[PDB]
């Protein structure tokens, strides 16, 4: 029993390959996942990143399902690793190939999944089948977008560079915590590791904005938001690289965020105009 | 139309496993065949290695025909490419794969390849399917068994080292031709290039002896045969990776052979007692 299946958009996967080949390596042992509602599914690949740390690329609308499907007008939730154990086929890779002419995704029984690429001569194909097992893995980011007030922090090319200069000039062969403040008196953020600092003060906007739009800004001056002094402490491998993989030449900049659950988000503010589609961050877990 | 189908000897494949993993990058880009009677057809990979080399690994009794195939008693001869164009599919990656629980090749129309792999978890499986088109590559290796008499060379572990030690210190950015040579007269042969030469002796076996068997040996001294004086000048390139994709740890060990006609082949002569149904050899083409 086929009970649902999507066809995905290869041609918008194509618009956006760019941002998939700069997560690749931190994906690979991730996890894909087709979920929301059933008529427009989103797609989504989600990895750990270093001890505390979770990557999650987003996509939106890139997929059509198939018509006859079981399970409808509700909501959908397939959660699977995109490199099953002992193969060669990694879903990502594959979805984002260049020389793809279609793709599509099945499920059935939820324990099943069918990925059927179709390449450039059209002729070459690959069915891969596989288990649906990371169920325990929820779609937990496109969503919170009420609240707003949060405490968040944007800084520039400069400023952000410099910053990741530091980090990693920190770095040891063992992980370390690194805990990060906002002052809202002084309106400074600091680094602090071991025994050093790295103290970046920032501009703070008066009128009341949501998300980023209305703090961009980030030409040569650091900006942000902030309601109460915060304080976290993070894993410095999960901020290296979350820095570093937010930071997609030609689509996104790194954006921090102190969420009021004990979560520090990294995430990839737009810097272009065709990535409407997607989101890409990193959950910071408190250590 | 499905023509003519094979079952895989994964089993088999496991225990040669080793043979795989030290010359898959050269054969990454490489050509698959199946070829030989239709009965006990052989396994084959081939591909170039430098600017002018063959290497050629085959594989007897892997395979087992499916019963009611329409072309029988004569023999076959199917060759592609084990990376389709745009795909992550390597046959060879595949059917060596660990976690492998059976696999299988079918043909049928001679344009398509099927592929199936299943994996351990007894659930996981791919279906690749692409064209047969490397017909101009022939399995031109398990062969030419009779003549006897030629040229050859099998050197020690110490001599061999310090050959390779000494050819890749000469090796530049581009490539060069090496001009080897044999002289019957003196039990020598010399590596010549550029401006500098490597002298090595050898024993001369009196006895007639075929193949290498009668040579082995190869403990502390370097053995050899000539019947006539040979000179061979071939590419430094493939000489490199000739000489290190033939030594395979626990297994095979470069053996140079001068041909009749022209080409000098690298031949991997077993160290061991497992590899009764693997030949590994790459052909040198002369400059």
């Amino acid at each position: 029993d086929f009970h649902y299946g999507v066809r995905v958009d290869v041609t918008l996967l194509s618009k956006i390959r760019r941002v998939n080949e700069h997560i690749k390596s931190a994906t690979k042992t991730g996890v894909v996942q087709v979920h929301g509602s059933a008529c427009t599914p989103t797609l989504s690949v989600l990895s750990s990143v270093g001890t505390a740390g979770v990557l999650g690329l987003r996509i939106k609308n890139a997929l059509t399902p198939l018509v006859g499907h079981t399970e409808g007008s509700g909501d959908v939730s397939f959660s699977f690793r995109n490199t099953s154990v002992g193969s060669g086929f990694t879903h990502t890779r594959e979805l984002f190939g260049a020389n793809v002419l279609d793709a599509g995704i099945a499920f059935y029984r939820p324990q099943f999944v069918r990925t059927t690429i179709s390449y450039g001569d059209n002729l070459t194909s690959t069915v891969h089948k596989s288990v649906v097992d990371q169920k325990g893995i929820l779609p937990f980011h496109d969503r919170m977008e009420a609240g707003g007030r949060t405490t968040r922090l944007l800084l520039c090319g400069k400023t952000g560079a410099f910053l990741l200069k530091w980090l990693r000039q920190q770095k040891t062969k063992e992980d370390q915590t690194v805990t990060v403040s906002v002052s809202e008196t002084l309106s400074i953020v600091t680094f602090s590791l071991g025994g050093v600092s790295k103290i970046i003060d920032f501009k703070p906007e008066t009128k009341p904005v949501s998300g980023w739009d209305g703090l961009k800004g980030k030409k040569s001056v650091d900006v942000g938001v902030v309601h109460t002094d915060a304080l976290s402490r993070v894993s410095l491998e999960s901020l290296i690289a979350a820095l570093r993989l937010c930071k997609v030449p030609g689509w996104f900049t790194p954006g921090l965020i102190w969420h009021s659950n004990e979560i520090l988000e990294v995430e990839g503010v737009p810097t272009g105009c065709q990535s409407g589609d997607v989101k890409l961050s990193v959950l910071l877990l408190e250590v």
